[PDB]
């Protein structure tokens, strides 16, 4: 229930779709809170469609560490949620390594963990867990940000048959298309990885996965020749300075036994408890 003529145009944030800034100023003086307005770019049929579930699934969630929904707007559905002022994560963590340690990095963990738990008793699955999809509302909190990508589990089945983030996709993501919470986990173990290398760029899962499959490997080639390498257990390796400990968290991540993966409860409590030992 937001009016499009009340959306004053501040800057634009990134690109399915565009995000921008805006300030709503209903009484047009000048006042009025800054929302983030999220709006689909050449907007086909099939696209509406998920962009109306993704306010519903957005809408549905109420978590510490899950952006705010706040509401839509039509003349052209826009979807309004809160303006979270730091930037993604991915970013805030380039801009300010300096002045994050290991124990800020566990503080991040945890939080998307508690997302991420919060999301599966929804019976959710993200998708597209990577750091370019968290949040960053101050120095102590992280908030999952976007869930264009995200899908609700059949009542009866335990998994979701559907450019793919691929470096960030688990074997049976990439062999059958099937997405589960077990795969959410894959990603999340992706995520920490990017989290301990500070997103140095040559470290990142793109960079690493191509120079493992040769650079060589281009178009079509790249999917299958990281299919192989997954089966034979190539995995992306320790960042520098990452501890024992962790890197065990994410190696545990990348099982390529869907069951033998952790839970998000799981998850949670022992970076938590790693955190303590520090
Ligand atoms: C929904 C929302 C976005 C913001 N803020 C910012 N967003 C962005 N980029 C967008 C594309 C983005 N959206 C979601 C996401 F997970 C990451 N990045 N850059 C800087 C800022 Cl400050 N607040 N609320």
């Amino acid at each position: 229930q937001f009016e499009e003529r009340h959306l004053k145009f501040l800057q634009q944030l990134g690109k399915f779709g565009s995000v921008e800034m805006c300030r709503y100023d209903p009484l047009q003086d000048n006042t009025g809170e800054v929302v983030a307005v999220k709006k689909l770019q050449h907007s086909t049929e099939e696209h509406l469609r998920d962009f109306e579930r993704e306010i519903e699934i957005l809408k549905s969630l109420q978590h510490d560490n899950i952006v705010k929904y706040k509401g839509v707007c039509y003349s052209n559905l826009k979807l309004i949620m809160e303006y979270l002022p730091y930037g993604s994560l991915r970013d805030y963590l380039q801009a300010h390594a300096e002045r994050i340690d290991h124990i800020k990095l566990l503080q991040y963990t945890s939080q998307i963990c508690k997302g991420m738990e919060y999301l599966g008793t929804k019976r959710y699955i993200h998708r597209d867990l990577a750091t370019r999809n968290i949040l960053v509302e101050n120095e102590n909190r992280v908030k999952i940000g976007d869930f264009g990508l995200t899908k609700v589990l059949p009542q009866d089945k335990e998994y979701y048959k559907v450019e793919s983030p691929i470096f960030w996709y688990a074997p049976e993501s990439l062999t059958e298309s099937k997405f589960s919470v077990a795969s959410d986990v894959w990603s999340f173990g992706v995520v920490l990885y990017e989290l301990f290398t500070y997103i140095e760029k040559s470290k990142s899962p793109p960079a690493e996965f191509m120079r493992m499959i040769g650079n060589d490997k281009q178009g079509q080639m790249i999917v299958f020749h990281l299919i192989e390498l997954l089966k034979n257990n190539g995995r992306l390796p320790r960042p520098d300075g990452c501890p024992d400990e962790i890197y065990m968290i994410m190696t545990e991540c990348w099982n390529n036994n869907v069951n033998q993966r952790p839970s998000f409860r799981d998850l949670a409590l022992r970076v938590d408890q790693i955190r303590d030992n520090m």
